[PDB]
């Protein structure tokens, strides 16, 4: 698991980690968090912090799931309050919902890319719901998000399915390694 490997890495470093999970509503974030944490971070374990923010903790690991876009407005106050202190950011996209790609691109650049606060923080993009027949490729989503324009951040886009498990732990190992090296630095 990524959950178990992250816990052991940060316990060996003798410190604490925070992982942010941002992305539009119905993208798959709560589903991925429940699955990757083998149940530990279920809906009946979420300390609710805001109208769209949920928070999880288990010893030295903390996860911050935030449903972005929609009616919710990005305020720099809310970012300091909820996401500031994160060591990695996970942007989740529903590849079978191309109608909302316009919105996911605008929120990714609003909250993460053109965010002075997010620095060398590894940003992992999950092109989720690949099992659906309408799912666009990971490269289609990368072009939709103008990732080809992201010149100053350390990112990675990996296609995955939260229902089948496909590529999930593999994408998360890239982030786990990127967090492990930069932690305490
Ligand atoms: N078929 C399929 N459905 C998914 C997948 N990921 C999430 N879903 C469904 O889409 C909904 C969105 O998940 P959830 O994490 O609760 O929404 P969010 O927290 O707003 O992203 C859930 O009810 C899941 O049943 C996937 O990979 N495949
Ligand atoms: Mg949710």
């Amino acid at each position: 698991s990524f959950f178990k490997r992250l816990k052991d890495a940060i316990t060996k470093k003798k410190t604490t980690v925070k992982v942010a999970w941002v992305g539009l509503d119905y993208a798959g974030k709560s589903t991925i968090i429940k699955r990757i944490t083998q149940g530990v971070f279920s809906d009946d374990t979420k300390r609710t912090l805001g109208l769209n923010v949920d928070e999880f903790t288990s010893d030295n690991i903390k996860f911050v799931c935030w449903d972005i876009g929609g009616q919710q407005v990005f305020r720099d106050s809310l970012w300091d309050a909820y996401i500031a202190g994160s060591s990695g950011i996970i942007y989740v996209v529903d590849s079978a919902a191309p109608e909302r790609f316009e919105e996911a691109r605008t929120e990714l650049w609003k909250w993460v890319i053109e965010n002075s606060k997010v620095g060398d923080i590894p940003i992992l993009i999950l092109a989720n719901k690949q099992d659906l027949p309408e799912a666009r490729s990971a490269g289609e989503v990368a072009r939709a998000l103008d990732l080809h324009k992201v010149l100053k951040h350390s990112y990675a886009i990996v296609p995955c399915s939260a229902a089948s498990g496909f590529n999930l732990e593999d994408a998360l190992e890239w982030l786990r390694q990127r967090i492990t090296e930069m932690i305490l630095e």
